[PDB]
């Protein structure tokens, strides 16, 4: 019994199998169930608002057709160079740009076939996959990403996609991301489609996202601090008549300007105002606030210039004003700076452990 | 009544279906009504003044031919395999580049066809159309970007495009742009076009966009105004004699033309002036001028110098006007700075409101 | 007379009609006029030398084939799917990169065929076209870019290229380039080409472009001279002793430096001496020569030290030269840098007159 | 006896030669040897986290069938248009992006087949293979990647992938790359790939690669060590009571944070700590500690200040202080900095040596 | 004598041509004579070494199959889209990127075959190849960079490569590099390959190309040496006690770090050092002793400061040192100087003289 001759004898010009049209026509909608694999997850571009997947996609639905029953064995793997001769559904991606298939040595591709007529086919795809990510609190986040499977040519009562019921979404053993950590909730919703011409199956799988923290701290949040540290120690203690103090603090503001301009440069133009500029922000008015001081202090000074020669009953009385506001100053400025980082850091906690519970 | 017979009867070599040949040859044109929904906009290039759109193209045209009337049901969703069949109007976009279609698992294509002959034909593609965008001004304004879709080889006695009476523009929902908000305004015209070969249809569809102000004042309205604000406090309140005075100014010079630098990055090359331009040259002009009123004050000093050994009575004079000319500084350049930004906020606002009025 | 039976029988395998042997074998060579018409002009990158182009190539031929002379009508417009079954003549761009087709929901291409033979060929291509452009003066120039078209396979013995007498050159109506504006010559020669194996036929077309100075002349001229002025004016009229007079310099020279390579940023690698050159090189000697006045101006001062404890005469001796030299600085300089505007603006107007008069 | 003959008689028609089947279908599973050529290796991306490879692949199986056993010589080089009559194994690659082929004058590929059976099938292919490199220090690493060889559609029972004996991986001659240093390890695994489809065969090879540290050492080493050294010997040895000791501070303070945001520019973001981030962590901890340093002798001469008018008893008191911390510190700095090094280059050079020892 | 009828006759089913066997089989090997002309060279990159060219390849082979000996004229040209019914033989570059055709109105190809059957084929190629490039001398050298063509199926005792004894290669007139010099050495050689496979023939041909320095000159040896200039001049001219001196150096050093960070940003990172990094390194060394210089005196000056209150005999002797020391610095650093630049212009001269007579 030649494999050749069943082979064609199933699917050939002798065989009744027109190709073009839907098994069980004229019937229930063909009942399809899709199990997803991924191999390759990562480069997430916050530009543009994409992120790149690689995936095994797995389908399968039921043909009253191609039921055999004469052989030994229940399934048989064929050829993938004989797929344009059966019904592939139609499928498309609803947040996709580009999504080519791979063809090296052969064509990436699966066919199985049992004896009922239960078929698997499999497929290797990258897709480029847009997400439309909230930035509202840009160091910790969580970001949910949208796949989404439709079926572009058949109405619902054609064609109704299905999840798998176990193992609906897999991940390759030690699959890792340098910028995020990706979740286990594998959340699936059926969102069906409604347009003009027609209304049309879809399902959906939600991914969840959660950001390091590692890499941010040491490039933006240790910088910012150091040159804090460095403006309030450095000219407190320095004596009141310096060109020095002042030109501290200018070099301050300009190391604070480009750092500034340094964090927003990766990051996408958006209307709303993100955590780390709230950050920068602050420190920024620490370090204006602090020359504000100074110029203030050279005021006094100029006082006490105008006075010198009840002459010095009126200078002592403006120099003690002096030191005291450079004593108040030394001790008035860290505390208050201790308050803005536990009240920054303790409702930011509780925005990210909130959101992840709502998600 | 087996679908496949029927199938090819219609469009097959026993039919007399040529599928190079109009519909009702030697007649009235053939009229095409076209209904556009837009999936995903976005994208959008200030560099080389383009964006990127991904459309849902719709057209329904009458055929006397493939009037079957010997069906239970009036609509049948053929395969989208057979669209070489078929006679397809040309089209294309004039202000195109690129403009791909879309291979994922299947063509991502449509057909129908209703008893009387109406078909329909929705296509997906992505296209990269090229809007010559007006930057008179750049960080408020409205610009109309323009699709065109035109018949190549067909003339106008043959393939008139019309626009569809009801839905013919729609959008996605949840549709947004981090840039730009999307106006309902719709507007839909008829722009034939002549040409030497012969005068062939068109059909533009115009969409308003407004800019978002959010990043643009954070990123340089704040960090300017601050730099201002920040000479204009700081020299002033300082003893006339000090090497720290004249440094400043330098350094805020340093920062205004690195702004200005920076300002203009993205933006393309354009003979014209921007606003970003106006405001820019006028705070590098107010801080300019501050540096001027100081090296003034210096050769006033340098009159004392020299005075100094009817002499005491010039020395006086020349000091009372330092004295003058520094508290009418304090207190004359921050009204005119408000009377700046109140007489420039006011007109942009008056302008904007005149071009949405006028679009 | 059924359209169909006609359209093959003219370019049937029941015809004579072999595609692939020229008309008028053995005969004089085949005349082709060819007419284009610029579509949208753009996107010239000065990096590697080259432009980008969208046009509609036109070509007419005389066939003694395909003169059916038996319709009512002359002209015949077929259908865009057949034209593998005819003599297209071979063409190619010599300076071409890339320069794909366009598939969008058909192929935008024409057929037309009169009563005669005469056929008409259109054909829309976007060309990456290498220009070898000239950038001995930067900011004002006329540049001149090629397009070439030859015959790849044939002789001049047949395929002989001919431009169109009326109309040969057309540009698309408010067709405007953001940096250039092009001109109204529309050059057209004839420039045959000689190899090897043969001598190949080939027509050329020049465009003009000059080049708009105003994104220039604010991005580079005003900074450069607003920071001349600002050197100028600070430190001359300053005290003779002062830290602040000798930093200023350094910090002038340090943004001449950044200005000068920021300049020289989008320009690639050239050996000769471009006009912005001359410019940034004649206003960094300006602040060059300024600061070495001034540390000559402290070594006359070092001579007052020396002599400060016949003393008083020698001091005085050289303290009017510190005053001579500081008031003739201040009037010498600007006369000079004015003159130096003078003949730089005068000369570079009369060469790029002379420059579009020879082009 | 014609080569065209017996050249279609093995393959064609008349032979019983299916393509879509397996060789010894329905037998022991079909061994398949691989051997691979490395043609130019190179382009290694630490962004992206991927190389690029240009391969030979080569692979021999045994087929019953083609074993023609009636001509003088054992092998023929066959036809490469002739390739798709011939039953190709599927392969794949799983860290792969991209992967095309070659078709310059001709497919890149080539066909052999011996008397017994035995075929040679080689492909000339570039691939782009995704590299998890770990950075945990940077200058001076060995870096392992990954190739993998997969079966896509055929269980463990058919296609067993087997390396070869001899020669399994080469290299071409004199084949260099620019940053890294290829070693001659040339390990090779089996790595038997589970999915709930199947059990599919696997086989990796691994590259060892070590970094060059002569551009880093030159890049960042010299220039921070130099700017330590600058600090050093610049401030100490000037007077004690200069504006410009403070100043030298903070623009030194400048120059460590843009080397450090230099220095992190090219490389990914990744939550672990660098090598490189501890070395410039250290140098900024150094010029940061100096500076603070010359703070604290302000603060001492201050103390002096206000004993100015038992008075001289306390002012030597603070002043010899002021001359021990300034020598000791003098002393102390380098040989602190020398420990650093040591302990640094010596800890760094055991944990690479053990490194290479492990892999 | 209808050309159709021969036109197939000679390649046609009733001809015996089959075009999967090389001529003259069974026999000595095909000898083929290739000739190149090089339409467009540029676009040299220097980071991932390689360059771009647009060649026209023409291959000449003996057949002594399609010598129809038959008609008038010896030479006839064939049509470009019967290409596949002959014997081309397999030719790949290995040292190749990509290597795209071109289709623009026509494939770009060319078929001449004369009486005795000599054939000639002409191809359009764009080629990305890759170039080895050594930058031991980074602004004066000659690069070689080398194109190689080989038979990938074919073994030495068939398809032997050859080349043209005249003109076997050619540039087209007018052809300029914008970085490089062409050179007319035109070095052709034979370079056979050895595989496991077997031995393939290849041969290759070498441009040579130098390096203008017009570019480089300006963009860095002339901004570094008027630093040089500057600092020189500016600080020694000055008085002793002053911040600026100081403050000098310092920007001083930190304009030559960005100039050297500049420098090294577009060549792709090496072990080895080159000409630029010493030329830097030396200037960077000339400034750096000239702070340390200045360094040294401000100590000398704190020992008078100690003298201060036999106490003038060592007052003077110090200073006397001062003075000593600051003249000789002003004679003894442009003489060193100019020593450097001589042994240093000179030495590299006979170096790339060597390098030229070498190649
Ligand atoms: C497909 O599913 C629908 C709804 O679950 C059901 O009504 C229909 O019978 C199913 N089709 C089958 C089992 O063929
Ligand atoms: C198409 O529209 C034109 C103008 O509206 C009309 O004259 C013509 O009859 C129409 N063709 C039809 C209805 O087939
Ligand atoms: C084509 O032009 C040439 C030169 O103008 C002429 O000799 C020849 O007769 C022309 N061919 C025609 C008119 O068919
Ligand atoms: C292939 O290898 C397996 C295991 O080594 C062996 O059992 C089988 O017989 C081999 N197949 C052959 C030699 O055809
Ligand atoms: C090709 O060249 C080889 C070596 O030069 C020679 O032996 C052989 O006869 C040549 N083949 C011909 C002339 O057909």
């Amino acid at each position: 019994m030649p494999p050749s001759e069943f082979l064609d004898k199933l699917m050939g010009k002798v065989s009744g199998y027109d190709a073009r049209i839907r098994p069980n026509f004229k019937g229930p909608p063909v009942n399809v169930t899709c199990n997803i694999f991924i191999n390759s997850f990562g480069s997430i571009a916050e530009t543009t608002m994409d992120y790149r997947v690689n995936i095994f996609l797995r389908q399968q639905w039921n043909d009253p057709r191609l039921a055999y029953s004469e052989y030994p064995d229940d399934s048989l793997d064929l050829d993938p160079s004989m797929l344009d001769s059966i019904w592939k559904p139609d499928l498309f991606f609803a947040n996709e740009k580009g999504a080519n298939f791979h063809e090296v040595t052969t064509d990436n591709k699966l066919l199985r076939i049992s004896k009922n007529g239960n078929v698997l086919y499999s497929i290797r795809i990258t897709l480029v996959l847009a997400c439309p990510m909230d930035l509202k609190n840009f160091p910790m986040d969580v970001q949910t990403c949208i796949m989404q499977l439709e079926s572009f040519g058949y109405t619902m009562n054609d064609l109704i996609f299905e999840w798998d019921e176990k193992g609906a979404v897999q991940v390759a053993d030690g699959l890792t991301l340098p910028q995020f950590i990706l979740k286990e909730e594998k959340d699936l919703r059926y969102c069906t489609k409604h347009y003009n011409t027609g209304k049309f199956t879809c399902i959906e799988a939600r991914f969840h996202l959660e950001r390091q923290m590692g890499y941010y701290l040491i490039q933006m949040y240790i910088p910012s601090l150091l040159i804090v540290i460095l403006s309030w120690v450095s000219f407190w203690i320095n004596m009141d008549a310096a060109p020095a103090r002042v030109g501290l603090g200018i070099t301050t503001v300009l190391t604070m300007t480009t750092q500034s301009s340094g964090s927003r440069a990766s990051l996408p133009k958006v209307s709303y105002v993100k955590a780390i500029d709230i950050w920068m922000a602050v420190c920024l008015l620490f370090v204006f606030s602090a020359l504000l001081e100074y110029a203030a202090v050279n005021f006094i000074a100029r006082q006490h210039k105008e006075l010198l020669r009840t002459v010095e009953e009126m200078r002592k009385l403006f120099i003690s004003r002096a030191k005291r506001i450079d004593t108040v100053s030394r001790v008035a400025f860290p505390l208050v700076f201790l308050i803005f980082n536990i009240f920054y850091w303790i409702t930011y906690k509780i925005i990210r452990s909130e959101d992840i519970h709502k998600q």
